């Protein structure tokens, strides 16, 4: 497999390449970055190689500037971690608009070379996955983002821990914006197959305190850290493994929806999809509950607003 | 960890010891059998050792006759595969009664040495797990059997395959007798967390044709095979891994129930339980549907009948 | 990958298919056998499927009689476990001659369909790998056998255990006949890279007692066992993994040698080779010691004798 | 197992904690750092937890300032990555002396709390492992460093790649200073067990060009990178796994030697040792070649010089 990472120099970009180089399926890992951060990549390539010293690996790592993405052709998927590390004076709209030009820039540049899967990690993930789709001019099945996938795993752990059951016995998810307006679906949450609602202990699940932490895990940023390292990479790797192996998992990624959920059209948002060797092979439409769909409505509304301000940058 | 297998000479006993010797947690594997089949075990020990040649392992394999189970003390769990390979003239009651004396025999002999977990594999698994419990005089949390666990995985595969979703995205189970009266619970079956009922395609799930095959997988026996080899061993290993690692999974094993499910008392049957380092740490009681509990009632009735005929052998 | 096993019904054949079905690289596993043992295979297929219940696998298992090997075309490798379970009255020459017709039979039948790698397991492994090569009319790089590979791992364990070092820190091997005339090469035996000879404790290595056990591990047969189950399968799986993944390992398999070792020509014997995606890609010729080559000479002599008696059957 | 990392905030410290938290054997991971970098650790703890989201783990992560190492008691091993990131004006002696006070500081502080294994990563690794030993006042078996272990793996890859053999078929090592004076031992280098010298292609092994790169991999630092990230962490994890599992591997770590190699006394240097549950359980003394021991003599001389300047800081 051939994966390309755009922004392999950043924390997540680095962590992600590391994990991807260890994969048996990784044949050509292309680390792309701007002309001035090319030494940091070659520095990364040498570092990764050390971490692989002793284990079998045919991972060919390549480094290039974001000028001639020619080498990125035939990539099974192209990840994008590029983006401005936010900033004090920066506002949500201010942040949206900025990375928009960065993701779009790459989206377009990529699109010229070929048709590949664009896995958008940079924030606002939804608004950015939207942008990449618009500027890439790709099919809705080729562009998706990390969305609420990690928030979902984060919600899964909390619950499994609350009930004292093996992590695997739980399956839940958060749909909507990968932000304050994210919607947790307890209607699609089972404990060992059994709807969480069929358990007494459920009535005592600190759902609000829990969502609060999930929602605000942007505390990696504030908590003396750049913003995120391994958390994301770990998720990304999973999603890539899902694609290359055509796993057909029912993840919750930021994908383009259009009616699958009544009242939600023309917007990239965190929704359940079936991921396989062809990207977002389906936007699973299941009946939510009264308030879940009301809340899922408001979330998309928020996101759409930004999508407009960005659609033409 | 110290596991003992009673019947390590049979197909399943052999396959199971093989898999268990490869486990990092296996410290002392005791293979027990009758005086005349001791050469087959030492023959097994040497064989397993070959399969381990090249891989790290501190698995001490021991062989002994079923006369002085002294060596089986301090075992974390004792598996029992011993039993008559059924027979043409043999009837269900005829078969029940026979293995009953075999499992009970061991149950009692084991009980004398110490208090351990007794994992009963021999059939009728439910009726035999019941017997082992009665003759072992152990706590309901220390005696359980394979029950409908493999039938559950078997049902899981079929479904995941019917919907074309990753095996992991499905969680379902069959409660009741590990036989013709087994009950599939589609009320505790989720696809990616979503109740299977919330999918249109569900309406077309060949639930009857499917259960038929699961139910009658006693075709290993008839289909030019002794009766089962790896299928079971693979399951057993999982369940053991679940215990040693205190996984806290919500499996469906043959355990002693008593009211957890209204209308079901004094019987060992396939029911959902929370398995950990202390065996059946809980018999999860969830509200079934109208017919699931009606059918679960009839199953237990059947099983109980046999339990009586065996209670004092 | 597409592997075919000829004799999937035997102990090793069964164990091997089990292990191979679990491999991520196994796409189509063809289990071939005679018309009367077709139910035992379908019985095996169903059993294996149970052991896979719960884990991802795209392993398509197929069953067919040894009449129309048409289905075995495009197989990356074809394993052969078919053979007479030896017998009391049977003599080495008697045994050689018999399986010769069986392996040759299949060799020829396979050859007609296509050009594939023939991995010969049945004994006498050397004499049988020779035969399969002769009757298959394949290139010396496409036909090889288990030879002294397991005897080598067996020797490795013994040593590592004698020095009290991690299994991985040892690399040794036995060349020659997979029989009484096998030759252990302590000249190609390192402990952590260091020639075993550079260790004082070496002087006390029970090399003779050790080789005796290795040599006579045909005690699985006598020790109340058919003859071997998992030991072999475990090895086979490794060797197949080596091929499919073009590992380029320096194993010790029964391959066709012709001068690589001075004084050893026109014979299939246990010798060091470089295994990859193209089979025996090289018969590594390293200078042995005075007696190692003298002993390696006698071994080949023995084997050759049988090869003649079989060359035209 | 309880591991403590001193400097969990640095690149290697972070990467290492990540890898260690994923280990099944990791029960309590203590991340220690100075009062001002405590938010970076809690930020790390939250990040790691995200990378673990979905996988089983009982890894309790703890964060504390380097004031009251009370919590670090009962640690199976304490890793030390603390140290000054070198500097332009800084000279080898200047660098040695500085980190000396840092490692020694911690060494002493640790020693007060209890007797544990001190795994010294900070440079100069040899001179620093020496210091930690001196200020910890521990037994020579409890203090060791990364030394030439990664340089050894680095040499292993290069070779295996030069011969086109599976990575596992090679075992070589570099003894001496983890610096310009490092000594490669081709006398303890086997290819598939066979002394590398017994291969013709060996005569063409670019041993000098190769060692040059290994030696100067301090190019991570210069090549737009802090200095090293995953390379080290990957190694460290291995060495820890080696300890917790009492693997008994013959690694090449920076340990205290005293005569094991004639002409080498009172110095911590990269030498072959047997690592197990008790640390450096033996300093393997094998006869080197004429020049290997001459070169190994000069290396130790260099290192000793620094050890003096540091012995009392
Ligand atoms: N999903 C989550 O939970 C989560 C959490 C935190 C952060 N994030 C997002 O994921 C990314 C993580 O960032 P990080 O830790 O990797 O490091 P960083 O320093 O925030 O970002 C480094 C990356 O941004 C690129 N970049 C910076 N300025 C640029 C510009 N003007 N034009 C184009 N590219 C530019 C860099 O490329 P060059 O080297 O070529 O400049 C590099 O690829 C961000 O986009 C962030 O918004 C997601
Ligand atoms: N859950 C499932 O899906 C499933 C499927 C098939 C079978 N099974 C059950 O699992 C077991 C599988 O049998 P198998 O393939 O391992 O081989 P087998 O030949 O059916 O059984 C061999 C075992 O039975 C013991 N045994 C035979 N006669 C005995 C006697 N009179 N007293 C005490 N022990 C006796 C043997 O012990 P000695 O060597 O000491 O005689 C050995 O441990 C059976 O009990 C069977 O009912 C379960
Ligand atoms: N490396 C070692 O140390 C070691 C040790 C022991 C054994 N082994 C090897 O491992 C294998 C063990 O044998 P096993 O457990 O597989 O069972 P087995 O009973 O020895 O062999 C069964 C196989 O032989 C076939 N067969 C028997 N008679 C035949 C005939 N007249 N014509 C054609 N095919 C015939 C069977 O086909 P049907 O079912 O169609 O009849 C079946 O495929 C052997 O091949 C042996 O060489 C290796
Ligand atoms: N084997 C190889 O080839 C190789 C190559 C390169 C590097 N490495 C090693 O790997 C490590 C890389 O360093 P890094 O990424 O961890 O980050 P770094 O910036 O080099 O070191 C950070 C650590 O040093 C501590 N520290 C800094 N100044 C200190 C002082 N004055 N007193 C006490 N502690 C002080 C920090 O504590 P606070 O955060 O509390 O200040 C933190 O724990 C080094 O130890 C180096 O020796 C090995």
């Amino acid at each position: 497999m051939k994966v390309t990472i755009i922004g392999a120099s950043g924390r997540v970009g680095s962590a992600t390449a590391l994990l991807l180089a260890k994969e048996p399926f990784m044949k050509d890992l292309v680390l792309i970055g701007r002309e001035h951060s090319i030494n940091k990549l070659e520095g990364l390539r040498e570092d990764i190689y050390d971490a692989l010293a002793g284990t079998r690996s045919d991972a060919n790592i390549y480094v290039e500037s974001d000028e001639n993405l020619r080498i990125i052709d035939e990539s099974d998927v192209v990840i994008i971690t590029s983006g401005v590390p936010r900033k004090e004076g920066m506002s949500r709209m201010d942040l949206a608009k900025t990375n928009a030009k960065i993701v779009g820039k790459y989206a377009k540049k990529i699109a010229e070379i070929c048709d590949t899967k664009i896995f958008v990690i940079t924030n606002p993930v939804d608004v950015m996955t939207y942008k990449a789709l618009v500027d890439s001019k790709f099919e809705r099945n080729q562009v998706f983002g990390l969305g609420t996938h990690l928030d979902s795993l984060r919600f899964k752990v909390a619950i499994a821990k609350f009930f004292g059951v093996h992590i695997d016995e739980v399956r839940t998810r958060i749909i909507g914006e990968h932000g304050d307006s994210m919607v947790p679906l307890l209607s699609a949450t089972s404990i060992g197959g059994i709807p969480i609602q069929k358990f007494e202990r459920f009535k005592e699940l600190p759902i609000d305190e829990i969502i609060e932490d999930v929602k605000t895990k942007g505390e990696q940023i504030i908590r003396l850290k750049g913003g995120s390292e391994f958390g994301p990479a770990a998720a990304i790797l999973n999603v890539v493994r899902c694609i290359v192996n055509n796993e057909k998992r029912l993840l919750t990624l930021s994908a383009y929806v259009d009616g699958e959920f009544d009242g939600i059209r023309d917007v990239c948002i965190g929704v359940p999809v079936k991921i396989g060797r062809d990207g977002i092979e389906e936007v699973v439409s299941i009946e939510l509950d009264k308030d879940e769909i009301i809340a899922f409505r408001k979330s998309a509304e928020i996101i759409k607003k930004y999508c407009e301000e960005v659609k033409n940058l």
